[PDB]
């Protein structure tokens, strides 16, 4: 079925492009703050709270990005349970969407959210120029959108190529440190030139492996059985984590897993719930 209260979001958090690192730094940290269970942290990482089984994805916040401090923004709708991008909303009021028939009234985009849709491949995204200027032109080329107009092969290219651009720099920024310190590290005052760089391939695995770098920490969280010794990091080499502690300074914030032995779905849900999480 269709998803829920995408319009109704947990929260919405505002990042002018043409802010300091510190305020990026912040605008990210406030996002990781507003997802997290707050009963679930691992190694003083935040852990986003399960997806909800069995129902529709019906948790869902806003990225707005501002052009300027008196700018409308263009809207980002982003789930809060494993902080996909999925939707967003142009200047004439359209809200584009990246997967057919999933969001309410909303007009798909012609192309879809994974990085194979974008792309291609998942390796190129060591190709994708990340800087003040790629942020701001990726606001304006999907900020400009408009119904009325007609189809065009370019438009789509260049649609996509905003698309990825806003994803390294918003969502896989919130969840790796890595990521986020990397783009912030690009980010400097007017007084300086302009700036770009690209990943390298250790945050390009971490990017594609967010899942298994999660329960990799998880897994450490997790009470020895009788008579075993307690569980010792696996390191991740493509990603140049080794231990846990680099783990934790690499995890923005982790995805839930279910690891043996580790909290199941309800049980950290309902932990989700007793400390006043919705
Ligand atoms: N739409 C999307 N949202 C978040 N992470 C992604 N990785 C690839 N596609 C993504």
């Amino acid at each position: 079925k269709m998803a829920k209260n995408v319009d109704k979001p947990l929260f919405t958090a505002t990042f002018n492009v043409q802010a300091s690192s510190a305020d990026y730094a912040t605008f990210i940290a406030g996002i990781r703050n507003k997802l997290r269970n707050p009963a679930h942290f691992s190694h003083n990482r935040p852990v986003l709270p399960p997806v909800e089984p069995n129902v529709p994805p019906s948790r869902w916040f806003h990225v707005v990005l501002k052009a300027s401090p008196t700018s409308a923004g263009l809207t980002l709708a982003i789930r809060a349970d494993n902080i996909y991008l999925e939707g967003f909303k142009s200047s004439d009021g359209t809200w584009w969407e990246l997967t057919p028939g999933l969001i309410p009234g909303a007009t798909y985009v012609g192309f879809g959210g994974t990085y194979r849709d974008l792309l291609g491949d998942t390796d190129k995204l060591t190709n994708v120029a990340l800087g003040r200027q790629q942020l701001a032109d990726a606001v304006t080329a999907l900020h400009g959108r408009t119904k009325a107009d007609k189809p065009s092969g370019p438009k789509q290219q260049q649609a996509r190529e905003a698309v990825t651009t806003l994803l390294l720099m918003v969502n896989e920024a919130t969840r790796f440190q890595t990521v986020s310190g990397f783009v912030a590290g690009l980010l400097h005052p007017k007084a300086v030139a302009a700036a770009s760089g690209k990943i390298g391939n250790e945050m390009k695995a971490q990017v594609n492996g967010w899942q298994d770098l999660s329960a990799a920490l998880l897994k450490t969280d997790v009470k020895p059985p009788p008579g075993k010794s307690p569980a010792k990091f696996a390191p991740i080499e493509k990603m140049g984590v080794r231990t846990a502690v680099q783990a934790a300074n690499t995890l923005g914030i982790l995805l839930f897993v279910e690891v043996p032995g580790g909290l199941t779905v309800a049980k950290a849900l309902e932990l989700f719930h007793a400390s006043g999480g919705k």
